[PDB]
């Protein structure tokens, strides 16, 4: 908007060109349409059939807000934690994406339990200090699935001295064998040998769990009891 | 924004210099852009062609608002509490930071599980008594990650008047075993001896928790038995 002071007896006009031509506007207060960047206009003010000098004014046009700047696209597992943020400094932050994810906040609440509802594109716009919005800027999430269930087998009537042997049929990079007071092992392949020196050689219930080319770790098994008996 | 009263028939001139000259504006209430620390401002009527005495304002500029005070950059263990707070007295206090904390205090409440999505820097600004904002001061926190669920190994048959040997291949900087009875001993060793003559050597349900260079105690291992059998 352009503005002129009220002079009683006054007509106004605005120009937009310093010689006076070109009209735009015999209104005291006057409208600009569309300003992509700085620009003036000219303000002759007539009283009684007499011109006033003519007196210009500039509207100052405020550049444009930067594009936010996001993570570049990543990827999470089932069950991992989505943690968006970034890194450039606003008046507002606006958040929008799958699953209804809403935000306002340079580092939005962290998705604590990545499912695939939870992939997808995750959307940021900025206004600035001056009140100016920024275009979109987006970050797309991969949720990676997690294999199902294994299943195991043991050789479980074990007479101490005996080997103890243990083996699935599930697939996976490689496999998470763990024992009955916790301590685990891994191996890449499906069956596991324990050796009697071994402090993985203990009776109770043992468990699997598969991990998958992506690393993404299975829910474990059902766990499986193991009995090695004295002789 | 500058203002002078109603005259009729009065126009007026604001002049940024004694002396009547570097006129500013002819309007009855103009004004002022960026005002960074007091001016003055001369106002002359003319009503009916005379020129009234010269008037002069003063706009008085507040002082900046200076930065909040924060805790220097800290870190608590997972587990533990994050307590931010600032020395500082303002009408209005802002904070914002990671995992959406965002509060209006000058003592926020207490995250009171520090975990890995807690960390990161806390940023405060204030409003002053007088309506000032200061500028943003912030303070980073860093969580340590406690160590994972210690596995634990007995000689669990044991004749009473034998030591009692307890170990693990848990690492860590010191080791807190704990008796049954909730009594306890820690060790800088991976391996605890109990001798018949103490305290410690008591039948039932074991465990073992490991304490790691951040001073960070992991996880109570699955407990393991011991039975002390009589002669």
């Amino acid at each position: 908007s352009l503005s002129a002071g009220t002079v009683s007896g006054a007509s106004y006009a605005w120009y937009t060109d310093a010689g006076t031509s070109n009209q735009f506007s015999t209104l005291q207060n006057p409208t600009v349409n569309n300003l992509t960047n700085d620009s003036t206009f000219y303000l002759l003010v007539t009283v009684n059939g007499c011109p006033s000098a003519l007196d210009s004014t500039t509207v100052v046009v405020y550049p444009l807000t930067p594009s936010p700047s996001l993570p570049a696209d990543f990827a999470v597992c089932e069950g991992d934690d989505i943690a968006l943020s970034t890194s450039t400094v606003a008046s507002s932050y606006d958040w929008s994406g799958p699953n209804g994810f809403t935000s306002n906040a340079q580092n939005p609440v962290v998705i604590t339990n990545a499912t695939g509802s939870n992939a997808g594109v995750y959307t940021l716009s900025i206004v600035d200090g001056n009140g100016c919005s920024s275009a979109d800027t987006s970050v797309q999430v991969t949720v990676n699935a997690a294999p199902a269930q294994p299943s195991m087998t043991t050789n479980s009537p074990i007479c101490n001295g005996a080997d103890l042997v243990m083996s699935t049929s599930a697939t996976g990079n490689s496999y998470i064998w763990r024992a009955p007071n916790g301590a685990d092992t891994t191996t890449a392949s499906s069956t596991l040998t324990i050796v009697p020196t071994s402090s993985l050689y203990q009776s109770g219930n043992w468990t699997l769990s598969v991990v998958n080319a992506a690393g993404c770790v299975s829910p474990a098994s059902i766990a499986s009891a193991v009995e090695i008996n004295s002789i």
